[PDB]
């Protein structure tokens, strides 16, 4: 099913989808996309909640590599949802042209 939902970084348009950061708090804080919602790959109740708010939407679960993108998305497809997922290095988004917010744990000032 979701093999077709496997969006690559060299074809992606993060602006076109509602993005979800499927990793961890620390991972999200060190860097993330300005349209990425923090949910962990283990947060099935929180991920399914976000998808249950409206099932009719286009959401992209992006991962630092792409495996947690797949992991989280399969589990959701098994709960009767159909989210997409991004396989591509989180650090490479900026050089592919997609701006990113580094250090949002509080603010990047001292």
């Amino acid at each position: 099913m979701l093999e077709d939902y496997a969006i690559s970084l060299e074809e992606v348009n993060f602006n076109d989808f509602i993005v979800v950061d499927v990793r961890e708090l620390d991972e999200y804080e060190e860097l993330h996309l300005p349209n990425a919602t923090l949910i962990s790959v283990n947060d099935q109740e929180k991920l399914a909640d976000f998808l249950s708010q409206h099932k009719d939407k286009k959401v992209l679960l992006h991962c630092r590599a792409g495996r947690r993108a797949l992991d989280a998305a399969k589990s959701m497809h098994e709960l009767g949802y159909t989210p997409y997922y991004l396989e591509g290095n989180v650090y490479d988004f900026e050089k592919y042209g997609f701006r990113m917010v580094y250090d949002d744990t509080c603010d990047k000032k001292n």
